[PDB]
C-alpha cells in the first residue's frame, strides 16, 4: 500500500466548495473534487471534467463537453446540469459565499449576486447532460484557469437538495475528484483513498493520502525526522532535502478605517512606515521570503517582458523619522493627546504570534506605541475579520488567477476581500477601467496607478511575499505545487 502522509495543520473552514476560499479548506478539497479543468505539471489548465471546449469568435462564449463516464462517488453521472447548478448556487446572494465575485466573469453574475438581476439571466446553461455553455461579460484569457478554481467546482444537485449539509462529514460527502474522502475526524485528521469511480483512476498511483492537523511547524519537523510525514515545513530557527517553489500572494495587516485611531490616514501611514519588512524576513520567518513593499507579488509578466512588481518598484518602505512625524501630525488632527488603545489580532498559530510580537515590538521601539495582542482560531478569526470587528489584524492574500487584477480587485468598496472599510471612489474607478480595458499596456498602467493609490492611503501594511519551501521524502515524486492554485496529488507516487 502506498500512503502519502501530509499535514493540513488545521481543520478546513468548509468543504462546501465556494465557502472555504482558503488554503486550509482548498488544499484537501482540490484532491476530492474536480472542475472542468485542472492545472497540469506546467500550471496550465488541462481537460478534467470537460474533455474539450469550443470558444466563440468573439471570445465570450465557452461550450464545454463533459467527459463520458465522469461519475460522482455515489455512481451518479457528473452532468453539465451539476455545473450550471453549482455556479448559480455560488452566486446566490442568500448563500453569502465570499468567493461569489469570481462568478462575476459570467454575464449576469454580478447582477444576480447584487440583487439587480435574475438567477436565470446568469449565462450558464446545460444544453444537454454533457454540454455546458457559458457566456462571459467580456473576453477573459484566464477563464480556463478560473474554472479549475474550487469556487467553480460542481456539486451533485440531487445530493445537495436531498441533504444541504452533505459536505459537512465524510459519511455524507459526494465527490468527483482523484481521491475519495473516507474519514474526516474534525480537528484531528483527514483520510482519502484512491477513488474507484474516478474517470482517470488508472493515472492515480497512491492508494491513500492522510492529512494531519498539527499546527506547530516544530512538531511538523519532528514528525518529518521520525518518518511520520512525507512532506514538511523548514523551521525558521534551522538552516537536497529542500524544495523551493514559488507561490504568489502576501502576508499583510489590515486596519479598520472606521475604528479609532485608524480613521486618520496619517496615523495609518505612520504605522505602515514603522514596519520593517526586511527585518521580518531576516529575523522571524527565515525561509528566504521576499520583503513586501507593495501589495502585488512577484510573478506577473507585463506586456514589455518585465515583472509587474519589479517595474512598479517599492511603494512603502520603513522610515522611522517620517513615521514619527506623520503620527504626531495625525494625533494633532484628531485632538489625541494619547492614542486610543490598540489591539493587534492574529489567528492562533505560532508563526502568527511570532510575527505579531515582532510588529508589536517594532511599533513600540519606533513610535512608542503600545499595542495589545489578541488571538482566535482561523475559522472564527476569518468570520470576525469579514464582519469588520478588528481594529488591526493579521491578513493573507492568495490570487485566484494569475493576474495583478486578482490582487487589486480586493480593495474595491465593500469587496469581500477588502475587510478594512476603505472606500476610495478613485480606486474603484481605476479597477472598473482596468476590468474593461482591452489594451494590455493601458490595463497594466491603470493597475500600477491603482496600487500606488492603495499603498499611499495605507488601509494595509504589506509584510512579506509567499513561497512554498518544503522538505520532502526523496521516495515521494510527482507532487505538483502551483504558483497560483492548490496542490495536486493525483500524479504523485511513493
Ligand atoms: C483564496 C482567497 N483568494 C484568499 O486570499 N483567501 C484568504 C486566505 C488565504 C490563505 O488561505 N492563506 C494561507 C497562505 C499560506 C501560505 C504558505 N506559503 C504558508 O506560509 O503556510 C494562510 O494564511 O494559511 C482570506 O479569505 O483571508
Ligand atoms: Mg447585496
Amino acid at each position: 500500500e502506498k500512503v502519502l502522509y501530509v499535514n493540513n495543520e488545521n481543520e478546513p473552514t468548509s468543504f462546501d466548495p465556494p465557502i472555504g476560499f482558503n488554503n486550509v479548506s482548498w488544499q484537501p478539497l482540490n484532491n476530492i473534487m474536480e472542475g472542468l479543468t485542472r492545472l497540469g505539471k506546467d500550471h496550465e489548465p488541462e481537460p478534467a471534467m470537460a474533455e474539450k471546449w469550443s470558444v466563440s469568435k468573439d471570445n465570450k462564449t465557452y461550450t464545454f463537453t463533459i467527459r463520458e463516464n465522469a461519475k460522482w462517488t455515489n455512481g451518479d453521472p457528473v452532468t453539465a446540469g451539476d455545473f450550471e447548478y453549482a455556479w448559480k448556487r455560488m452566486l446566490d446572494p442568500k448563500k453569502g459565499a465570499s468567493s461569489a465575485f469570481l462568478g462575476y466573469f459570467i454575464e449576469g453574475g454580478e447582477a444576480y449576486n447584487s440583487g439587480k438581476g435574475k438567477k436565470d439571466d446568469v449565462k450558464v446553461t446545460a444544453k444537454d447532460d454533457r454540454t455546458l455553455e457559458v457566456t462571459l461579460e467580456a473576453p477573459q484569457k484566464y477563464f480556463l484557469s478560473v474554472v479549475s478554481n474550487p469556487a467553480y467546482f460542481p456539486v451533485n444537485e440531487k445530493v445537495d437538495k436531498d441533504n444541504p449539509k452533505w459536505f459537512a462529514e465524510s459519511d455524507t460527502f459526494v465527490g468527483n475528484g482523484p481521491f475519495k474522502l473516507t474519514e474526516w475526524k474534525h480537528d484531528d485528521s483527514i483520510t482519502m483513498e484512491k477513488s474507484d469511480t474516478y474517470w482517470d483512476k488508472d493515472t492515480v498511483k497512491l492508494d491513500k493520502v492522510k492529512w494531519a492537523m498539527v499546527s506547530d511547524r516544530n512538531t511538523d519537523y519532528q514528525m518529518f525526522q521520525s518518518g511520520e510525514l512525507d512532506t514538511a515545513y523548514v523551521p525558521a530557527e534551522l538552516s537536497d532535502n529542500v524544495n523551493i517553489v514559488d507561490q504568489a500572494g502576501l502576508y499583510f495587516y489590515r486596519f479598520n478605517v472606521n475604528m479609532e485611531p485608524f480613521q486618520n490616514e496619517n496615523i495609518r501611514k505612520a504605522f505602515a512606515m514603522a514596519v520593517d519588512q526586511e527585518e521580518i524576513v531576516k529575523y522571524v520567518t527565515k525561509n528566504n521570503e521576499k520583503p513586501a513593499h507593495a501589495f502585488v507579488s512577484p510573478g506577473f509578466t507585463q506586456p514589455d517582458g518585465k515583472d509587474f512588481r519589479e517595474a512598479g518598484g517599492d511603494l512603502i518602505k520603513p522610515n522611522e523619522s517620517k513615521a514619527k512625524q506623520l503620527l504626531e501630525k495625525g494625533m494633532k488632527e484628531e485632538n489625541y493627546n494619547k492614542l486610543p488603545a490598540i489591539t493587534l489580532t492574529y489567528s492562533t498559530k505560532p508563526e502568527h504570534k511570532k510575527i505579531a510580537e515582532a510588529i508589536q515590538q517594532k511599533l513600540k521601539n519606533s513610535l512608542g506605541v503600545d499595542v495589545k495582542l489578541a488571538n482566535m482560531e482561523w475559522n472564527v478569526f476569518l468570520e470576525d475579520q469579514k464582519a469588520l470587528k478588528f481594529q488591526f489584524s493579521q491578513s493573507s492574500f492568495l490570487p485566484d488567477y494569475a493576474d495583478p487584477i486578482s490582487f487589486l480587485e480586493a480593495f474595491q468598496t465593500g469587496n469581500s476581500m477588502n475587510r478594512t472599510g476603505w472606500a476610495n471612489k478613485e480606486y474603484d474607478q481605476l479597477i472598473k477601467q482596468a476590468k474593461n480595458e482591452a489594451d494590455e499596456k493601458t490595463r497594466f498602467s491603470l493597475m500600477h496607478q491603482a496600487e500606488e493609490l492603495l499603498i499611499n492611503e495605507a488601509p494595509i501594511i504589506p509584510v512579506y511575499f509567499y513561497n512554498q519551501v518544503h522538505l520532502q521524502n526523496e521516495q515521494v515524486k510527482g507532487i505538483v505545487r502551483h504558483p497560483v492554485g492548490y496542490i495536486d496529488l493525483k500524479w504523485a507516487d511513493k
